[PDB]
């Protein structure tokens, strides 16, 4: 079974959506859900010395326009396992193009965890922390030639919205 | 779902499977999804407390509070999630977490040789038991809730209790 | 030994030096030798609990308890024992042990911008000082011995305390 | 169900093929798929403290002389979660009896991970490595009473034959 | 400060000694001390895949047979970091020899951890875990080319008689 | 007391220098010692989600030309603890420069690791490697505002000229 198509994107959207991580803060190697099968892949190892900042996956049963399942990043104080369903809160999203792509990734926080009980928007994220996002999806890939572009933080309204927009697209291109 | 497709045990109630949700060291507390039997991010511990033993469930069984019924693997090093390990009861912990009978039994991996000659609770050190039982007592205070530990049972014990938890898992499912 | 060579800090009382004793997440409590100022073990914490910052001593102070007073700096990834870190003090548990007064500052690492923007006590989130004072509330529980956690001051008062135990180890060794 | 036998054996068979990981580097419990479920086991704890030197797993769809799985090694630099899927490169064969059964394991590098761009054959491995694999399993069943013979190694070429080969066993035993 | 010649044997020899930790297990870089500065210094990688069973170290302010200080081993449930001290209750005695050389060395517990307090003998030891700890020994130099012969293992009572053995004889070479 | 001015620069210098390593890799945490008492000190934690990519460290009783000791890397399998000395043969050199300052870095792989063992040279190191290390120190400041400027690699001749002339510039200025 494969767990992109199976599961509902989340208990309570927008509110409340399921994250399903494929890479935990900290692996430099960057693994994907395979298409076919639902296992974990290796997509690659990352071309330099940095680590995911964040536990990294999808949101279920979304689409988004890059013609990939809608990314989520959920921040964690001990990472997951690949495969682990987080209950997430959106806080803001991050817009960005990777090679002419729309490749925005929402952040969120874990609803079961009360150390992010107050977090609720993107400004209550420190600011030190969302530059050293912003700055590795920036230089990730430039040994691989690859160029993009952060265009900045949007709020927890504008990332809801999208998530709105990708589960519609979803619906559009499976259903 | 793994915990219906597999069978409680190679050689009830000597030699039982273990289905591990939480490997020891983890601060975060895991549980299977009842849909799709993938893993689930169930709560992040309030307290700076790690899971002291290997956590999961024997398949296909259910128990007085609802729930599979809870095993505790001692793994000199930690498996991954949803990994099987066949486990030797040993012993089992009586527990009462707001009101449920929450008993957890204990058990040792048959297939290394460290715990060979483990086969009854007296077999444990004491302290280990106690920092087992300390954990589970005081693991939600901060959530408020009140777990009372009422002690350990011997092998026996466990036994007869994993034979009581096969059967009604039988009845409550098919 | 490097409670006695080294200053309390650059800065007092608004950036003093931590010397890491115990980095977050061991169960192994360390301390200073008196001696050789190597690490020791002073014992290995009766329940699975960790500790859930990185803890040491601030040099040339002494409290109340007749030992140098203690600094928890919060660290997003742990450093290694004997490494000094420029801390600024944002907080203060106040906790007795046993009846001795056992205050510890809390603080953070003035070279990670991530904590630029904690400067007191309310910048942190609430579960997380529950989670410290649990922490101390009951990790020597099995050891039968009892403490008291009396609640948290800012950082106006955890300033005024580190300038007092300067003071004290002034009077004490010279 | 079970990834050994719904997982195609490679994207471009024999020069890539997948290799589903069963025990990451660095661990010193032994896993096993269970065939019934394609769930992780552990089939035991090894009796000394030596730990796997690569990250060891199974070919999809091929079974080999000694009736289970044909097993492959894959050169890491960081180790991957077990039942994840690497695209890797063949470079070689180890050649060892397992109690008088044909038990050979091909040694193959990540296609994804740049470092081994330049590693396409056995004469590429430092010796020092391919030393410490054989030595690992010659002893690492000593005081479980087995005895292994290692034979030595084979290079890319005579890999690639005994991976069609096991392709073949496969068709044969099942399809 | 050499922590070899400054700190005493132990709080109270033969019953309670300092073991100075140079290799925590689970390290696969053997440590030693260097003679002149005291630091840390990694003697060599271990050829093999092994990592060591036990917190490694030496008894300060002793001398063997070999020419070095008496080695101990200390059973520690978190590994501690290199040169910690440990108060540590000796509880029996490995015995081999490494090239003609007695290189016996003490297998000791700690004395604050509540775990191993009814850890007295060397018959309190699981049988599995004496020898996961000789095969160690037995196998670790093997791609070096050295051979080591395990004799057997000691008794607490035996392994006293020769710590008490060894201060004499530093007492004698240093004093 | 300060292990920078007691530890001779190598036991046979320039083919073997001791390394004294700050920083493990792994580390996210830029360490240094305090050249008051030698103790280890955290200097900042890195901006980014960068790790240290080798074990790194400086070669004692050297100075260079950017006003600190000679920067030393160590290719290190398993990384060691902070304040270990490693034997280190110099295979290369990174030229690079640091807000105007000549903040050259020598490459090195253990003597004691078999695993290196024809490591002799620049030209032996897999080339996304050495790519990997400059892009590192390329961007690890960059959210600092700092610019450094990669020039290249030197060859093990052009590096052990580098250290006999650090060695020289350390005796003018305090022997
Ligand atoms: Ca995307
Ligand atoms: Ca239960
Ligand atoms: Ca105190
Ligand atoms: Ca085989
Ligand atoms: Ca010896
Ligand atoms: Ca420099």
């Amino acid at each position: 079974m494969n767990p992109f198509h199976e599961l509902e994107p989340g208990p309570e959207v927008p509110e409340v959506v399921y994250a399903l991580i494929e890479i935990p803060k900290g692996s430099r190697n960057k693994y994907e859900l395979d298409k076919k099968t639902g296992l974990l892949k290796l997509d690659r190892v990352l071309y330099s010395p940095f680590f995911y900042p964040v536990d990294y996956g999808i949101i279920p049963q979304t689409w988004y326009d890059d013609g990939d399942p809608f990314d989520i990043m959920v921040i964690m104080r001990e990472p997951v396992y690949p495969l682990t369903i987080i209950e997430a809160r959106p806080i803001g999203i991050m817009k960005m193009e990777d090679s002419g792509d729309k490749d925005w990734k929402v952040l969120a926080v874990p609803v079961e965890d009360p150390y992010f009980n107050d977090w609720k928007d993107i400004s209550d994220v420190p600011k030190a922390f969302l530059d050293e996002i912003a700055h590795f999806f920036q230089r990730y890939k430039e040994l691989q030639g690859k160029t993009t572009k952060i265009e900045g933080w949007g709020n927890a309204e504008e990332a809801k919205r999208e998530i709105l927009r990708a589960i519609e697209m979803y619906k559009e291109k499976f259903g």
